[PDB]
């Protein structure tokens, strides 16, 4: 159990690993909204799931309640802001409101004044069997950033400019930290009982915006491969871009063999509305690729399979006649985020999950290094 | 002095050696007459004012009045040169069988003789037609189909910000005196068919004037309403979208080579920074430099130049999650310096190119899938290219 | 090719040092006519195509086998499609 | 090459870059007939060779400028003996 003013949690013994009841309060006054709250909050961290940031937060129970996975909490408040604005300003005379924080400021707070990193460490915290040391620290600081950098770009669909963030974190069963409280409008800051009515009126107004936080952007990424021996590598580049949240199609065509129906395959390609990137896949001598470059204006993307003759035969990918913007990548992964990083430019979702994957790739380092140390 | 139309008058404008074109208010599909001039003109004008931030060449120069547009002066080739992306029209008359709403990838292009029989391009080839010293040829026959195909890919683009799906287009071409094809006549609602969300129910064009059989003051009415409304969503088709192409170089001496980037890509339309930083003299500050570019709600492309071993860009790919392009300044050295660039580190997306104008397309060809009008410049650029090539080829031939 | 006036064409076999000794059989010396070709396939279709010069049946069998590799593509298009 | 059945010669500029690019002339994909030649005259000489097949005086000639090139030698080797 824990209690909150705004939230009980409860323990659920029928399900191994909690229950979260949210009230219709403020604080102190009261509204109609702990349903609202519910709502705002499992659209969140509906949205953080799908961009791979990992949560306590399992499902909804009800309107005013949610499922959790159990786990101990880390008694710090992990505040992010963007601009200067708030209880900042007192605590730094002389920054003036609007100051902009690029990377964003990330600060920690105890249960309730502030507390340096080091203090964090030194207090030594140990929640089921994790002692929370710099390493910890470094996650808990890197994944605030990129949760307000993921919502940061959500609420920018709707015109809202994210401000500031407040956010907690505790310790699953597994000692794995998950992120783990609740994030509605108290929790954060959002710009462009009678006065209870107009704030009710913006939790109400944040209610409508929620289905609109995660809009489907249409895209394809198409993947031409000259050959089908080139096939293995194909699926390389299609699992890893489907795992980024991109939508591939595996084409074969050849442009010395099929010349004219290659020109027509991509064409068909061209008629679309939504994001188009082509990926060239062609062994040897490839003049797929700076083929495609040369009649479309589309982004075209040079993967060679893995072969002996790549030393040799990469540079017929390289160095294309000018006025040809065909770029290269040696390695299926790496196409398949090159492809992500240019509709991420669209796909704020495809966006946060590159992030979120190198956040992954960096904190495994640290377990491969606590292992060789 | 003058030369005469349905729609139009066509006078000389003799203190400007270079014409003007009046637009009438009359609606010829049979003839009436309304207050639609001005809205023609309107609707033509800025038609052409996107075509020609794309970089096609046009006759027109700028609007003269509210009803008449100043043009350069030019001879017409009696063809009109008609594109479709979906089959409709007198099309299912000719191509019994051909289901209404039919896609044709890429645009179906045809060509009608005025007369309006259709001809095939030997028939206009044949005709050897000769327009101020240019005799139209299988080359010249080319880039009209070409630069056709590619206006109406231009517009079908921009009318899809508007949410409407641009059907079909006719065009007139015309020869300066200096021997030059460029798009002239008028391009309104009567040279289109126009479907919002794509509904045939819902067309704003002059089509919805040719099914009438009988013809009241009140369905001239809902024509003008249409092609005001038509005028009017136009104000709306060349929108300021935001995005920024940052270049780092890791050494000031690589100047000349960033400049080469940054002349190419503000030809296409970008806007472009040239930073200096290193990823291994100054690592913090690189970081710190490329998170204040990453305070935007626009795009972001970064181009690393780094000559000797390039650690810059893949360090902004490790650290980043926007693109990044490797462009190499040139030297002996390339040949082994670039695999520093290729074979990044599994899990960075790291793309590489060797020239400096190859870079500011792999820039341009990204953003534009948020800017149809860089869009537009790229496949202008394409068809500058292949036409040039045809005029070397003449001289060497 | 420094010897006789009829075409001949350098197919070396395949091997790991065929990067490195492929150029003596390129940059022969001034006055020899001598053509490269790197796969035994492409010096069987080199060989057609200048004798089909002479003999349009040997000419029309390499048109025919351009239409059954493009054809052959799109049944391997058709299934991974 | 691909696209049809007479023979096609490669023939690159001269280039500091030719060590480099010459692969995209060579390793065609399976299929292609495609042959290279790296100096411009040994590529007239190949067209020559193939062309002299129907020709005989172009057949003569290259026989001819073989002459005259070993003949060309001992005039030099006379010279520097």
């Amino acid at each position: 159990l824990i209690e909150g003013k705004t939230k009980q949690v409860f323990d659920v013994p029928d399900q191994p690993g909690l229950l979260l009841n949210k009230d219709r309060i403020t604080a102190h006054d009261l509204e109609g909204k702990a349903a609202i709250s519910n709502q705002t909050n499992a659209k969140v961290f509906e949205i953080l799931k799908s961009a791979g940031i990992k949560t306590a937060f399992v499902k909804i129970a009800s309107e005013t309640a949610f499922l959790s996975k159990k786990c101990e909490m880390i008694p710090i408040e992990w505040v992010t802001r963007r601009l200067a604005t708030g209880s900042f300003l007192k605590r730094n005379p002389g920054v003036p409101e609007g100051f902009r924080f690029t990377p964003p400021k990330q600060e920690t707070f105890f249960k309730d004044p502030q507390w340096s990193e080091e203090q964090i460490i030194s207090a030594k915290f140990n929640y089921n069997g994790l002692l929370i040391g710099r390493d910890e620290v470094d996650y808990m600081r890197k994944a605030t950033i990129l949760i307000f950098e993921i919502l940061e770009k959500a609420w920018a669909l709707r015109d809202c400019a994210l401000i500031d963030m407040k956010i907690e974190f505790g310790v699953d069963t597994e000692g794995s930290i998950v992120l783990a409280d609740v994030i509605d409008s108290d929790s954060w800051r959002l710009w462009p009982a009678a006065d209870l009515d107009t704030v009710k009126r913006n939790f109400a107004w944040v209610k409508d915006q929620l289905d609109f936080l995660k809009p489907t952007i249409h895209h394809k990424v198409v993947v031409f491969m000259g050959s089908p021996a080139d096939q293995e590598h194909c699926q390389k580049i299609a699992k890893a871009a489907r795992e980024l949240g991109l939508d591939v199609d595996l084409r074969v065509t050849s442009a010395h063999k099929a010349t004219e129906e290659t020109l027509r395959i991509m064409q068909q390609y061209e008629d679309t509305h939504g994001a188009l990137v082509f990926i060239a896949v062609a062994g040897r001598s490839n003049g797929l690729g700076p083929v495609l470059s040369g009649n479309t204006s589309y982004p075209v993307i040079n993967c060679p399979p893995p072969s002996d003759k790549l030393v040799q035969d990469i540079w017929s990918s390289l160095s294309v006649p000018s006025g040809l913007g065909c770029a290269t990548v040696i390695y299926p992964d790496s196409a398949a985020l090159m492809a992500a990083q240019i509709i991420g430019l669209q796909d704020y979702l495809v966006w946060g999950r590159l992030r979120s994957k190198q956040l992954d790739m960096a904190h495994s380092l640290r377990q491969a290094d606590k292992k060789l140390r």
